[PDB]
């Protein structure tokens, strides 16, 4: 299946929101689902990876490719030199490197190693970004298509800059596409650069507490109350499952049956 690509150049928001639904809809099982809301696959389905091509203003690309499992991102590749350069995570290792390397930058054409010397975790981000938090750094549609830029073609460049172009394109293709909410967030602020508040964070880091919640609902009611938090910053309890449905795009992958719909 088809490469995705999202044009942060020339942007509108109907534009932002057909590329969430394309990569929802490749990305989800197509049977699993739990109240209405679709699952991705196991580590087991057919194809394993998507491919996610982004284009700046200044027409230069950068193509992601991410686990079709839970949309991690495994590295990067950008038009260099008239090569094809693929950045891949220093924990990816044997089988998933290769797939990454040859799916990026098939072995028929001309290709470059540029490692990222660090992994993919929002902890290891931050640092390499020099920030204490992820809040710190601004998201937006121009700035996403600036640090394309900044990155895409160049011989040299910062770790730096490279750690907070994917905090940006982390949270604007990934958990943009787990999370209804934070893909509204993006949309309410098209025009403008911003920073994430508490709950577009919290919902970040509790993904897979709601997804187990919601599988094991019965009939709409979770097991046990969820804490969460609001815009912000307060506590928000959740009891039901028609209360966090509405900023949920994504399941992550639970074993067993749930209901369905
Ligand atoms: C996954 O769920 C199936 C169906 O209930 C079950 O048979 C199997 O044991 C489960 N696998 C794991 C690893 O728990």
């Amino acid at each position: 299946i088809n490469t995705i690509t999202f044009d942060a150049g020339n942007a509108t928001i109907n534009k932002y929101a057909t590329f969430m639904e394309s990569l929802r809809n490749e990305a989800k099982d197509p049977s699993l689902k739990c109240y209405g809301i679709p699952m991705l696959p196991n580590t087991n389905s057919t194809i394993k990876y998507l491919l996610v091509k982004l284009q700046g203003a200044s027409l230069k690309t950068i193509t992601l490719m991410l686990r079709r499992n839970n949309l991690y991102v495994m590295g990067y590749s950008d038009p260099y030199d008239n090569k094809c350069r693929y950045h891949i995570f220093n924990d990816i290792k044997g089988t998933e490197y290769s797939d990454v390397e040859n799916t990026l930058c098939p072995s028929s054409n001309p290709r470059v190693a540029k490692p990222i010397n660090y992994n993919g975790l929002y902890p290891t981000l931050e640092k390499k970004a020099g920030v204490t938090s992820r809040n710190e750094v601004q998201l937006g549609i121009q700035i996403l298509s600036s640090d394309i830029g900044k990155i895409s073609g160049q011989g040299s460049f910062t770790e730096k800059i490279e750690a907070k172009f994917l905090l940006v394109a982390i949270q604007m293709v990934s958990e943009a596409a787990r999370f209804k909410y934070i893909e509204n967030q993006v949309k309410t602020n098209f025009n403008r650069d911003f920073s994430p508040n508490d709950k577009v964070l919290d919902l970040e880091e509790n993904w897979g507490k709601i997804s187990t919640a919601i599988h094991n609902s019965k009939n709409g009611a979770l097991p046990k109350p969820l804490e969460l938090k609001n815009a912000d910053g307060t506590k928000w309890i959740v009891l039901r499952v028609d209360e966090i449905k509405p900023d949920v795009g994504l399941l992550n992958y639970v074993n067993g049956t749930c209901q369905a719909t």
